[PDB]
C-alpha cells in the first residue's frame, strides 16, 4: 500500500497545499480514497459534413442521426480471489504460454528515437498536454528527457514520483507523456515486434486487417470440433485480478539486465500498484488508488488483454476436455495432466481460437465447452447477457459469427474466385464516417477526413451497394490529390493517394494467401456485390425511393461539395459503376 503509492501522493499534496481536502461525503467504496484539490473543465462529436452532405437519405434514419448527438458504477466494482485450483491453473497456462510466445522472438527495450518517429506521425499513445502543447513539441526538448531520466532512475530505485493516471462501458487513463515513454521502453516490444501476430501466437491476429479476419475465421471452421463460441465478458478490463497482473508480469522472466529491471518497474509500480485523478462535480479532483483491474497504455493493454483472453479460454478448453476436476484444488497428478495436455496439443488448442484483446472465437473439439463454466467464472470473467450458470449457445455456421464487431460473407468473383470480405450494420458504418473527433478542423482538414472514410469503404466495403456508391461521389467531391487523415490511426492499406482499383488488386489478389490465381482485376465492375436480399438484410437502402433520388441525382451533390470547396481539381469517379457509364 502507502510505501509505493504516497511519493506520488505527498508530490500532488503539495502543487495543490491551498486546496487540500479529506473529504466526507466521498463516493468510492472499492478505490481506496487519499483527497482532493481544486480544478474546473470539461470534447463532444462533430458532424463530418462533406459525409453528411453526400449521404442525404440517412438525414432521416435515427440509427445514423442519433449516433452523433450526447459505467463510471462498474470501475467501482470488485473481483474476488479465485480458489487456489483456478490460481495453479491460470499460473502454469501463463508460464507455458509465455515460454511459446517467446520461442521465436527476443524481448528488448523500445528506443527514444523509435518514441519521437511514432509522436512525428500520430499515434493514439494518450498523454496530456503542463509545460508543452503538443506531444509533438516536448519530444525535442531535451528538458523532458531529463525528467524523463530522474523518473527512470527512481523506477531502477524501486520507486515511483509521477507516472499517476487520469481518469476520462469505456474508460480511457492518460498519463503525461514521460510515464508513456516509460511504459513504451519497457513493454513496447510485445506491439513493436508482433508477439501477437498469428504466425507467432497462433490465436492471435495482431497486424491482420479485417480484410484476412474472416479468411482465419473460415479456417478455424475446417477444423473438425464443436459450435464455434463468441462469448464477450461484461467489462473485461475491470475483471483483471491482481492474479492476472501478476501472471502477465512473468514476461520479465524471459528479460535482462536493465530491461528486465525496468519492466519489474512497470508491473510493480504503476500496474500493481496505480494512482488516479478523477473529476468529481460536487469540480474538485479526487486522488484515488487501487491494485488490481486494468490502466496502461491502450497498445500494452491490447497485447495484455490478448494474452490473458488466450490463457482463460485454454483452461475453458481444459475444463470441456476434463483435464481437471474441480477448481477448489488440483492434486500432484492434475498438475501434471494440465503440463501435459498443454505439451501434447497446447499449439492446436490455440489454433482453434481467434483472439484480439477480450475479444474471442473458439472452435472447441465439442460442445462439452458450452456448459464448461466453473473456471471462467473463478477467474472473474463473467459472460455478458446470460446467467452465469446458463451454457453458452455456440454459432453453426462461421459467417454468422461476431468478431471485432464485424461479420464475414463468403463472395464469388464472376471468374469463380473467393472473396471472404468483412461487414457490419450499414447504419453503424454511416454514422461513424459522419462524425469528426476534436474541433478547429478546416474544410480541407474535414474533406480529407471523409475521403479517408470514401477510401476505406472502397477497399473493405465495396460488396455493399451504398457505400461502393458513396465512397465514389465522396472521392468524386473532394479534390483528386488531397492526402486523406485521421487524428487516431492494423493494416491501414486506405490510407494513400494510389489509386484505390491498385490497391484492391494488391490486397485482394497479390498480396492474399487464399487466393492462388494471382490475375489482376481490370475494372470496379469485375468486383461483386453481396445478393441483393443480402444487403438489405444488412441495411441497405436499396428499394427505397429516397435512394434511388439520391443514386440518380448524385452528380448534383457532387457539384454542392465541389461548389463548397471552391475551384480544384476533382476527378469524377461515378462512370467506374455500370449504371453511371453513360
Ligand atoms: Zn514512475
Ligand atoms: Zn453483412
Amino acid at each position: 500500500n502507502l510505501d509505493i503509492i504516497g511519493k506520488r501522493i505527498e508530490k500532488i499534496k503539495q502543487e495543490h497545499e491551498t486546496s487540500w481536502h479529506y473529504d466526507q461525503d466521498h463516493p468510492y467504496k472499492t478505490w481506496a480514497y487519499h483527497g482532493s484539490y481544486e480544478t474546473k473543465q470539461t470534447a463532444s462529436s462533430m458532424v463530418n459534413g462533406v459525409v453528411r452532405l453526400l449521404t442525404k437519405p440517412w438525414d432521416i434514419i435515427p440509427m445514423v442521426t442519433q449516433m452523433a448527438m450526447t459505467f463510471k458504477e462498474k470501475v467501482d466494482t470488485r473481483t474476488q480471489e479465485p480458489k487456489e485450483g483456478t490460481k495453479k491453473l491460470m499460473k502454469i497456462t501463463a508460464e507455458w504460454l509465455w515460454k511459446e510466445l517467446g520461442k521465436k522472438k527476443t524481448p528488448r527495450m523500445c528506443t527514444r528515437e523509435e518514441f519521437t518517429r511514432k509522436v512525428r506521425s500520430n499515434a493514439a499513445l494518450g498523454a496530456i498536454f503542463n509545460k508543452w502543447k503538443s506531444a509533438r513539441e516536448a519530444v525535442e526538448d531535451s528538458g523532458f528527457w531529463e525528467l524523463v531520466d530522474k523518473e527512470r532512475n527512481l523506477h531502477l530505485e524501486g520507486k515511483c514520483e509521477t507516472c499517476v493516471y487520469n481518469m476520462m462501458s469505456r474508460a480511457i487513463w492518460y498519463m503525461w507523456l514521460g510515464a508513456r515513454f516509460l511504459e513504451f521502453e519497457a513493454l513496447g516490444f510485445l506491439n513493436e515486434d508482433h508477439w501477437f501476430s498469428r504466425e507467432n501466437s497462433l490465436s492471435g491476429v495482431e497486424g491482420e486487417g479485417l480484410h484476412k479476419l474472416g479468411y482465419i475465421l473460415r479456417d478455424v471452421s475446417k477444423k473438425e470440433g464443436g459450435a464455434m463460441y463468441a462469448d464477450d465478458t461484461a467489462g473485461w478490463d475491470t475483471r483483471i485480478t491482481l492474479e492476472d497482473l501478476k501472471n502477465e508480469e512473468m514476461v520479465t522472466n524471459h528479460m535482462e539486465g536493465e530491461h528486465k529491471k525496468l519492466a519489474e518497474a512497470i508491473f510493480k509500480l504503476t500496474y500493481q500498484n496505480k494512482v488516479v485523478r478523477v473529476q468529481r462535480p460536487t469540480t474538485v479532483m479526487d486522488i484515488i488508488s487501487r491494485r488490481d483491474q486494468r490502466g496502461s497504455g491502450q497498445v500494452v493493454t491490447y497485447g495484455l488483454n490478448t494474452f490473458t483472453n488466450m490463457e482463460a479460454q485454454l483452461i475453458r478448453q481444459m475444463e470441456g476436455e476434463g483435464v481437471f476436476k474441480s477448481i477448489q484444488h488440483l492434486t500432484v497428478t492434475e498438475e501434471i495432466a494440465v503440463k501435459n495436455w498443454l505439451v501434447r496439443v497446447g499449439r492446436e488448442r490455440l489454433s482453434r481460437m481467434a483472439i484480439s484483446g477480450d475479444d474471442c472465437v473458439v472452435k472447441p473439439l465439442d460442445d462439452r465447452f458450452a456448459s464448461a463454466l466453473t473456471a471462467l467464472n473463478d477467474m472473474g470473467k463473467v459472460r455478458k447477457d446470460i446467467q452465469q450458470w446458463e451454457p453458452s449457445r455456440g454459432w453453426n455456421d462461421w459467417t454468422q459469427v461476431p468478431f471485432c464487431s464485424h461479420h464475414f460473407h463468403e463472395l464469388i468473383m464472376k471468374d469463380g474466385r473467393v472473396l471472404v470480405v468483412p461487414c457490419r450494420n450499414q447504419d453503424e458504418l454511416i454514422g461513424r464516417a459522419r462524425i469528426s473527433q476534436g474541433a478547429g478542423w478546416s474544410l480541407r482538414e474535414t474533406a480529407c477526413l471523409g475521403k479517408s472514410y470514401a477510401q476505406m469503404w472502397s477497399l473493405m466495403y465495396f460488396h455493399r451497394r451504398d457505400l461502393r456508391l458513396a465512397a465514389n461521389a465522396i472521392c468524386s467531391a473532394v479534390p483528386s490529390h488531397w492526402v486523406p487523415t485521421s487524428r487516431t490511426t492494423a493494416t491501414h492499406e486506405w490510407m494513400t493517394t494510389e489509386d484505390m482499383l491498385t490497391v484492391w488488386n494488391r490486397v485482394w489478389i497479390q498480396e492474399n494467401p487464399w487466393m492462388e490465381d494471382k490475375t489482376p482485376v481490370e475494372s470496379w465492375e469485375e468486383i461483386p456485390y453481396l445478393g441483393k436480399r443480402e444487403d438489405q438484410w444488412c441495411g441497405s437502402l436499396i428499394g427505397l425511393t429516397s435512394r434511388a433520388t439520391w443514386a440518380k441525382n448524385i452528380q448534383t451533390a457532387i457539384n454542392q461539395v465541389r461548389s463548397l470547396i471552391g475551384n480544384e481539381e476533382y476527378t469524377d469517379y461515378m462512370p467506374s459503376m455500370k449504371r453511371f457509364r453513360r
